[PDB]
C-alpha cells in the first residue's frame, strides 16, 4: 500500500533525482533538529547555518501546519534556540489526536511574496495520473480539487511540456512559464521514476535565483521497493501524527515483513475491556465492526489481523506478544478475548492454532488471576482436528475456552460475549463446464483443487489444461483422472503451452511479485486467453495500472492481485477458493445455484459462501477482486457480469471502505441497468468510531461505510443494519424470490469420491503406514544434528575428538577419554603399512587406470577379509574364546597346535623379544598405563611368553594386541554389558577398525599416485604362468 | 487398505521401463518372457529389451553377443584381471 514519508526524505530524494533545466539551489541544504541530539555537533559539521536566515518547521507529518503556530519564519540563530523551546519537548495537541513533537527540520530563508508562491501537485488514479497546478498558491488556497488547473496523464506514456504549456501553466507569466514548463516535466520524471504515488509542494517558490520548495508532501508505493531500493537508501516510513508504536505493537511490524503472510496489529486505549486477535483482515474488520455496534464503541482496546498463512513461528511470536501486552492491567469486571475469522481458504489453520496453543500453554500465570475468558471461532484446511485440539487443551488448563466451529454463525460469538445472547470487448461469461485453465508458477495444489472440483462437479473435462514451470523442462507430472492415472504436461515457456493447446481461455497466475507484472504482460499476447487471475500480493500500483490498461485494450477480463480468487459452483475454481475438500462438500459448492455475490477479502468471501450455503439453495459463482486499491476488475463489472447472466437470480455485494464504487452500483440501478434483486452491505462502519485506520484510505465522509449504506439502503438495496443480520436478510430474499416463482430449487445429487493426499491423511492421523527402516545412530531432522542422542555442538563442547564420535556413531555410547583415545591411536596404528599389500596394491592400480578416489579407494578395501585386514577380528575372536573358557595359556596353545591353526595375533616377520615391535609397544604401554583392567591383555601375553619360547619371533603383533585391547576396552570400561561387548566383537566392529584406519593409507595411496602421474600398470607377462589346456 | 479403496494419493519416488515382476508374467519391456523364449532371441535380444527397450533384428542380437564374445577376455595382465585374481587369492 502507499505510505506517507517525512519531509527530509522527500526533499533529498527530490534534490538527488531530480532532471530538469532549471537552477536548483538548496541541494542537500538542510538540517533535522532533534530534542536528544548534540546541538555542538550540527552546528560543527554542519555550520552553513550561519549564513543566511532560517525557517523552522515541525517533520512529524503535521498537515495545514502555517495556520496553527508552528511555522516560525525569521528566525535567527538565537531566535531558533528560544523558539524551539516553549514547544519542542512536550505535548502540542492538533484536531483531535494527541502527540509529541520530537523531530523538526530548519532550512534557510528566501523573500518573496505571494505572487511567486504556486501549488503543485500529482496524485495517482486507476487512469493514470491527475497532475494539479494552481498560480495563486501558497496556505490561502483553500479548497483545490475545483480550483485548480487539472490535467490527466494516461497509463504508460511521457507528459510533453507543450500540454504543460497550452494545457496547464496557463496564468503565469511568460518568463518563469518558460522555466515551470521545464520544471514541472522535471517533477513529474522524478514523481515517475521514484514510484511516488503523491507528491504535494504547496508552496513552491520560482525567481531568477531558482527554484525553491518550502513545503513538501509525498507518499510513495511501499511495494515497489524492489524496484528502487536502491534509489531509495534506507527510506522510513513516519507513523501518523499520534501516540507512538508501543515496544509490543512494533514487534508485531517487524514479523509482517518476515514472510508474504499479513500481520497488522494497532492500539487505540489499552485500558480497555474487549480484546480482538481475528484472523483474516476482512474478518477482523467484520468483527470490529460487530462489537463496536453493539456496545463496544470505547471498551475496544486493539484492533489486530492476521492472515496470508502464518507459519508456526509468526503465530507462536502474535500469540505470545498480544498476551503479553494483554497482561499489563487489572480489570475489576473481567477480561475476554474473541479470536474469530472467516472459512480459510489456503491458511494452514492447524499450524496456526497449534502455535497459539504453545503461545498459551506458558502464559498461564499471569492470565488466570486477570480472569480472561477466550472465545474461539474458525474454519479452513484442518480446522476439526485443531478445533478439538483447543477443546481438549482448554480443558485441560481450566480456563473458560468456548469452542464454536464452522456450523455457528460467524458473529454469534460476539453475541454471546457480552450477554446480548444466551450462551449455548469483455465477455459476458468467463467460466464454464469445458472451461480450459493454465496455472503458471510450482503451484500443485490449485491444480489438485481445481480438478477435484472437476470430480466432485461430475465434470468429464478437467479444467487445468497445462503447468508452466520455467526452471524445469518439458514433462509429465503425476496426477488421477477419477482413481486411474494421468499425467499434466508441465513446459518451459509460455509460447509452447499456448500452442499444444489453443482452446484454452483462462490462465491464473501464481508467480511471485517479481514476475508476476512481466508473466501476466507476456500472457496477454495471446488471443486464447479471455480472463487472468492474479493470485500475488504486492504488485506495485503502476505495474498493476499498466496490467489493467492493456488487459482492458485487449478484451481480457481480470482477477485483481491480492486475492484468493473465485469460484463458480458446477463449473469452476480459482486456485484455492472454497477451500479444501470437505469444505466444498460442507458448503455445497459443487452444484450450481441462483445467487451470485462479489467481494474483496479472501477468506471472508469464503464465509459469504457458506451463509449462502446455509440459508440459500446455493451458489452459483462468487467473486473475490482484491484488495489492493485498483484491482483488474471492480464490483460493478462483475454486476454487469451477473446481470446478464440468466442463470443468477440475486446480486451480493460486500465491500468495504475505500472508493466510491457503491455510488456507481446505486447510478446504474436507478438508470434502470441493474434489475435484479441486490444485497449488499459495506463492512467498515466502525472506521469513525477508531482513532486511525491503516487497513481503505478515506478521503471524505462520502467514502465511509455508513454513508455508502445509506445510499444504498435507499435506492433500492436490501441493505441490512449490520453483517449479523446479513445472513437473514438474504434468506428473506430468497424466500421472496422462491415465494414468486422466478427460483426452482432443484433437489441434490449425491457428489463422487476423489482421492486424498497421504501427506495431510497421515497428518490427520487417518492411516497407518509402517516404517520401513530403523535407525539409532544419527538424528538430522531437528535443527541439530544429533549422534546418538548426543548433539553436535555437545559433541565439540566435550572435546570427544574421533574416537568420541567413533563411539557414539558405531556403539550409541559416551565412551571414556582414555577409551576414545586408544581407539584414535588403533585408527593410527592401522593408517597403513606400505604398497605392497594387496588392498594398497589393488588402490594403487585403480587409481592408475584413471579412475576417481572412491573407486579406487573402493577396490582397495575390498580385498580386506579373511586373508587380509581380518587379523584383528581374527585374534579377538580366538583369544576371546579361549579366556572364556577355562583353559590355561599353555592348554590353549597346546590346543590350537593340536587343530593345526597357528594363533591368530603372534608372529612377526623379523621383530622378535629383546627388538620390540614399536607399534605394539606404543600401544601396551598406553593399555596398561590408562585401561582399568585388561585381563584378556594379560591372557595373551602369557600366551606371548610360551610362544617365544617355542620361536623367538612369536611376539604378539600389532593385531593381536589390537584385538584383545578392544575386547578388554569394550569388557572392562563400563559402558557395555558382556553381552553387548560380545555382540558388537561378533557383528564386526573390529573390521570396521581396521577398515577405517586403513581408508586412510588407501587414501593416501590413490593420492600419491595421482600427484606422481603414474601411467596405467599392466603386469609383466613373465611374471605370470599360462598353464592352459591344450584342446579343452 | 486405503490404497486398495483408491482414497490416498502418494505419489511414486521411482520409475522403471524395462521388467515388470508383479504380473503373472514376467515381463522385460513389454514382452513376456515366454514370447522371448519361444521367438528364439537369445543374449542378445534381451540385452536389447533390458538396455534399449527394443526388438532389435536378429543380426542385431547376434551382433551384440559377437561383441560380448570377442570382449569376454583379454589374460590376467590386464589392470582389472589383476585385480580380480589379487582379490580372489586374498580369500574373498
Ligand atoms: C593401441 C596402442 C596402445 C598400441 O600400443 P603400443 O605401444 O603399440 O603397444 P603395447 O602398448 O601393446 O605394448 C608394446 C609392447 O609391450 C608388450 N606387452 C604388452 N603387454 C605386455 C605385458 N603384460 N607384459 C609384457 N609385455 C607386454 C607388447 O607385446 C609390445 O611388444 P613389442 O614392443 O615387442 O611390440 C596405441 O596405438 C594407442 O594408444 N592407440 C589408441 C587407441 C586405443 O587406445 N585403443 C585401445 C586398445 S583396444
Amino acid at each position: 500500500s502507499a505510505k506517507a514519508i517525512s519531509e527530509q526524505t522527500g526533499k533529498e530524494l527530490l534534490y538527488k533525482f531530480i532532471c530538469t533545466t532549471s537552477a536548483i539551489q538548496n541541494r542537500f541544504k538542510y538540517a533535522r533538529v532533534t530534542p536528544d541530539t548534540d546541538w555542538a555537533r550540527l552546528l560543527q559539521d554542519h555550520p552553513w547555518l550561519l549564513s543566511q536566515n532560517l525557517v523552522v518547521k515541525p517533520d512529524q507529518l503535521i498537515k495545514r501546519r502555517g495556520k496553527l503556530g508552528l511555522v516560525g519564519v525569521n528566525l535567527t540563530l538565537d531566535g531558533v534556540k528560544s523558539w524551539l523551546k516553549p514547544r519542542l519537548g512536550q505535548e502540542a495537541t492538533v484536531g483531535k489526536a494527541t502527540g509529541f513533537l520530537k523531530n523538526f527540520l530548519i532550512e534557510p530563508f528566501v523573500p518573496h511574496s505571494q505572487a511567486e508562491e504556486f501549488y503543485v501537485c500529482i496524485y495517482a488514479t486507476r487512469e493514470g495520473d491527475y497532475v494539479l497546478f494552481h498560480h495563486e498558491g501558497g496556505v490561502d488556497v483553500g479548497d483545490v480539487d475545483a480550483k485548480a488547473q487539472k490535467l490527466l496523464v494516461g497509463v504508460d506514456e511521457k507528459l510533453n511540456p507543450e500540454d504543460i504549456k497550452k494545457h496547464l501553466l496557463v496564468h503565469a507569466p511568460e518568463d518563469k512559464k518558460e522555466i515551470l514548463a521545464s520544471f514541472i516535466s522535471g517533477l513529474f520524471n522524478f514523481y515517475e521514476d521514484l514510484y511516488f504515488t503523491y507528491l504535494e509542494i504547496n508552496p513552491l517558490v520560482v525567481t531568477k535565483d531558482g527554484v525553491y520548495v518550502l513545503d513538501l508532501a509525498a507518499k510513495v508505493d511501499a511495494t515497489a521497493d524492489y524496484i528502487c531500493k536502491v534509489k531509495w537508501g534506507d527510506i522510513e516510513f513516519p507513523p501518523p501524527f499520534g501516540r507512538e508504536a508501543y515496544p509490543e505493537e512494533a514487534y508485531i511490524a517487524d514479523l509482517d515483513a518476515k514472510s508474504g503472510a499479513s500481520l497488522k496489529l494497532t492500539l487505540l486505549n489499552p485500558k480497555g475491556r474487549i480484546w480482538t486477535m481475528v484472523a483474516g483482515g476482512g474478518a477482523s474488520v467484520v468483527y470490529s465492526d460487530t462489537i463496536c455496534d453493539l456496545g463496544g464503541v470505547n471498551e475496544l482496546a486493539n484492533y489486530g489481523e492476521y492472515s496470508g498463512a502464518p507459519s508456526e513461528q509468526q503465530t507462536y511470536d502474535y500469540a505470545k506478544t498480544i498476551l503479553s501486552l494483554m497482561t499489563r492491567e487489572k480489570h475489576p469486571d473481567g477480561k475476554i478475548l474473541i479470536i474469530g475469522g472467516s472459512i480459510a481458504n489456503f491458511t494452514n489453520v492447524a499450524a496456526t492454532f497449534k502455535g497459539i496453543v504453545r503461545a498459551i500453554r506458558d502464559y498461564q500465570g499471569p492470565l488466570k488471576e486477570h480472569e480472561v475468558t477466550i472465545f474461539v471461532r474458525r474454519g479452513g484446511p484442518n480446522y476439526q482436528e485443531g478445533l478439538r485440539v483447543m477443546g481438549e487443551v482448554g480443558k485441560t488448563t481450566g480456563i473458560p475456552i468456548h469452542v464454536f466451529g464452522t456450523e455457528t454463525h460467524m458473529t454469534a460469538i460476539v453475541g454471546m460475549a457480552l450477554g446480548h445472547r444466551p450462551i449455548p470487448g469483455k465477455s459476458t461469461t468467463l467460466f464454464s463446464r469445458h472451461t480450459k485453465a493454465i496455472v503458471w508458477g510450482m503451484q500443485t495444489r490449485a491444480v489438485q483443487g481445481m480438478l477435484d472440483f472437476d470430480y466432485v462437479c461430475s465434470r468429464d473435462e478437467p479444467s487445468v489444461a497445462a503447468m508452466v514451470y520455467p526452471f524445469t523442462g518439458d514433462h509429465k507430472q503425476k496426477f488421477y483422472w477419477g482413481h486411474k492415472e494421468i499425467l499434466i504436461p508441465v513446459f518451459k515457456n509460455m509460447a509452447d503451452a499456448m500452442r499444444k493447446h489453443p482452446e484454452v481461455d483462462v490462465l491464473i497466475n501464481f508467480a511471485s511479485l517479481r514476475s508476476a507484472y512481466d508473466s501476466t504482460m507476456e500472457t496477454m499476447n495471446y488471443a486464447q486467453i479471455r480472463t487472468i487471475a492474479i493470485i500475488a500480493e504486492g504488485i506495485p500500483e503502476a505495474l498493476t495500472r499498466k496490467l489493467i490498461k492493456k488487459a482492458d485494450q485487449k478484451g481480457v477480463t481480470i482477477i485483481g492481485p491480492a486475492t484468493v480468487g473465485g469460484i463458480k459452483p458446477g463449473c469452476f475454481k480459482i486456485g484455492n477458493t472454497g477451500g479444501m475438500l470437505d469444505n466444498i462438500l460442507a458448503s455445497k459448492l459443487y452444484r450450481p445455484g441462483s445467487v451470485a455475490y462479489v467481494s474483496r477479502s479472501g477468506g471472508m468471501s469464503n464465509e459469504l459462501n457458506n451463509i449462502i450455503s446455509r440459508t440459500t439453495d446455493g451458489v452459483y459463482e462468487g467473486v473475490a477482486i482484491g484488495g489492493d486499491r485498483y484491482p483488474g476488475s471492480t464490483f460493478m463489472d462483475h454486476v454487469l457480469r451477473y446481470q446478464d447472466t440468466p442463470g443468477v437470480k440475486m446480486i451480493v455485494v460486500l465491500g468495504e471502505i475505500g472508493g466510491t464504487e457503491e455510488y456507481k452500483i446505486c447510478r446504474g440501478i436507478k438508470e434502470g441497468r441493474l434489475t435484479k434483486p441486490i444485497v449488499c452491505w459495506c463492512i467498515g462502519t466502525c472506521a469513525t468510531m477508531f482513532s486511525s485506520e491503516v487497513q481503505a484510505c478515506a478521503n471524505q465522509a462520502s467514502e465511509t461505510a455508513v454513508a455508502k449504506n445509506q445510499a444504498l439502503k435507499e435506492a433500492g438495496v436490501f441493505v441490512p443494519r449490520s453483517f449479523d443480520e446479513l445472513g437473514e436478510i438474504i434468506q428473506s430474499v430468497y424466500e421472496d424470490l422462491v415465494a414468486n416463482g422466478v427460483i426452482v430449487p432443484a433437489q441434490e445429487v449425491p457428489p463422487p469420491t476423489v482421492p486424498m493426499d497421504y501427506s495431510w491423511a497421515r497428518e490427520l492421523g487417518l492411516i497407518r503406514k509402517p516404517a520401513s527402516f530403523m535407525t539409532s545412530i544419527c538424528d538430522e531432522r531437528g535443527q541439530e544434528l544429533i549422534y546418538a542422542g548426543m548433539p553436535i555442538t555437545e559433541v565439540f563442547k566435550e572435546e570427544m575428538g574421533i574416537g568420541g564420535v567413533l563411539g557414539l556413531l558405531w556403539f550409541q555410547k559416551r565412551l571414556p577419554k582414555y577409551s576414545c583415545q586408544f581407539i584414535e591411536m588403533c585408527l593410527m596404528v592401522t593408517a597403513d603399512h606400505g604398497p605392497a599389500v594387496s588392498g594398497a596394491h589393488n588402490t594403487i592400480i585403480c587409481a592408475r587406470a584413471g579412475k576417481d578416489l572412491v573407486s579406487s579407494l573402493t577396490s582397495g578395501l575390498l580385498t580386506i577379509g579373511d586373508r587380509f585386514g581380518g587379523a584383528l577380528d581374527a585374534a579377538a575372536k580366538m583369544f576371546s574364546k579361549a579366556f572364556d573358557s577355562g583353559i590355561i595359556p599353555m592348554e590353549f596353545v597346546n590346543k590350537m597346535k593340536k587343530e593345526g591353526k597357528l594363533i591368530m595375533g603372534i608372529g612377526h616377520r623379523v621383530k622378535s623379544i629383546n627388538n620390540p615391535d614399536m607399534r605394539v609397544q606404543i600401544l601396551k604401554d598406553y593399555v596398561r598405563q590408562h585401561f582399568p583392567a585388561t585381563p584378556l591383555l594379560d591372557y595373551a601375553l602369557e600366551v606371548e611368553k610360551i610362544t617365544t619360547s617355542k620361536k623367538p619371533n612369536l611376539i604378539l603383533n600389532v593385531a593381536g594386541l589390537i584385538g584383545v585391547a578392544f575386547v578388554d576396552m569394550l569388557r572392562n570400561c563400563g559402558s557395555f554389558t558382556r553381552e553387548e561387548a560380545d555382540e558388537y566383537i561378533d557383528i564386526g566392529a573390529l573390521n570396521g577398525i581396521f577398515v577405517l584406519g586403513r581408508s586412510m593409507g588407501f587414501i593416501g595411496h590413490y593420492l600419491d599416485q595421482k600427484r606422481l602421474k603414474q601411467g596405467l600398470y599392466r603386469h609383466p607377462w613373465d611374471d605370470i604362468s599360462y598353464v592352459l589346456p591344450e584342446h579343452m
